[PDB]
DNA sequence: CATCTG
DNA sequence: CAGATG
């Protein structure tokens, strides 16, 4: 947790780099376990001998923890970090829409900035350019005075339309949080679950009100079940408009409301430790049911909620508020 | 995984 | 349809 922590670190450098620039999928998914490992172990890790000692743990690892143990740097970690293309690449990449596989056409094109971008307009695609409009609006993020206001327009909406939709706002901001990066609402409704055979309407109504009253301005991708799009909270009394945010709506069936719910709330730990119990507990979960494992090995057989009472319930634990979902 | 692009 | 993105 901090006792191999460059190694750690240079490691999760070289690991990115194979795959964003290189395409080198095979070495990048190595400099993974290998951190991986490392940050499990226990010990100070003095030398590179001591670490090739561990399982993903190679010559070609070890030589670099060597170089680095020795002198705080690394020539690698070093040439990459000027390299104007792996920089191009890595910069490239923060517009929404452009992987790095398009960062890497772009640059070979010789597109490697925004202007770059601007410029070229036109080889770029709807949601990409969407992405570069609102650069710098994006990596912003939301502070709960606005999410709270954004929240309380899209329940609304959500209620005007249909009396019987269920909308929730996960993420942090469901655990309490500060600030988050993007809206993320979960959508749901009776007259929609497992069996029964869709209703494509019913996401698209909602969207529809979401934009007629203007609060969603553009449309990143639209599906039967899954919408990304972006939104904005509407500048008061002229003086401070708001910045474009991302928001995304998905339907669900009712049938697998909570779980999805519980699920999408997280914390990523809280819902491993929560997991793991319920694995203890003659149970499983996964993002859309929890069903009563059997002892042949597996065994399945969605167990019927209601909450996220139900859930907790059946794998006998605490209900946990949302704030303390944390870990 | 669901949506888009081409 | 593969392949890319979130
Ligand atoms: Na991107
Ligand atoms: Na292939």
């Amino acid at each position: 947790e901090t006792l191999n922590g460059g190694i750690t670190d240079m490691l999760t450098e070289l690991a990115n780099f194979e795959k964003n620039v290189s395409q080198a999928i095979h070495k990048y998914n190595a400099y993974r376990k290998a951190a991986s490992v490392i940050a499990k172990y226990p010990h100070k890790i003095k030398s590179g001998a001591e670490a090739k000692k561990l399982p993903g743990v190679g010559t070609k690892i070890a030589e670099k923890i060597d170089e680095f143990l020795a002198t705080g740097k690394l020539r690698k970690l070093e040439k990459i970090r000027q390299d104007d293309t792996s920089s191009s690449i890595n910069f490239l990449t923060r517009v929404s829409g452009i992987g790095p596989s398009a960062a890497r056409k772009f640059v070979d094109e010789g597109i490697k900035t925004l202007e770059d971008l601007r410029k070229n307009e036109d080889k770029l695609n709807h949601h990409q350019r969407i992405g570069l409009k609102y650069f710098g609006d994006f990596e912003k993020r939301i502070p709960r005075e606005e999410m709270l206001q954004m929240q309380d327009i899209v329940l609304n909406e959500v209620k005007k339309v249909d009396s019987e939709y269920i909308a929730t706002v996960c993420g942090s901001f469901r655990r309490g949080a500060e600030s988050s990066g993007d809206m993320d609402v979960l959508l749901t409704h009776p007259s929609f679950t497992s069996e029964s055979t869709k209703q494509p309407k019913l996401l698209h109504q909602v969207v529809e009100q979401l934009q007629k009253v203007h609060f969603i301005t553009d449309t990143l991708s639209k599906g039967e079940t899954k919408f990304m799009g972006v939104c904005q909270l509407p500048s008061k009394n002229d003086e401070k408009e708001y910045p474009h945010r991302r928001i995304d709506i998905r339907l669900i069936p009712k049938d697998q409301y909570y779980c999805g719910v519980l699920y999408f709330t997280g914390s990523d730990i809280f819902n491993k430790n929560m997991r793991a119990h319920a694995l203890e507990k003659g149970f499983t979960i996964n993002e859309y049911t929890i069903r009563p494992l059997g002892v042949t090995g597996v065994a399945g057989e969605p167990l019927p909620v209601d909450s996220e009472k139900d859930i907790f319930d059946y794998i006998q634990w605490k209900y946990r508020e949302p704030k303390d979902r944390s870990e």
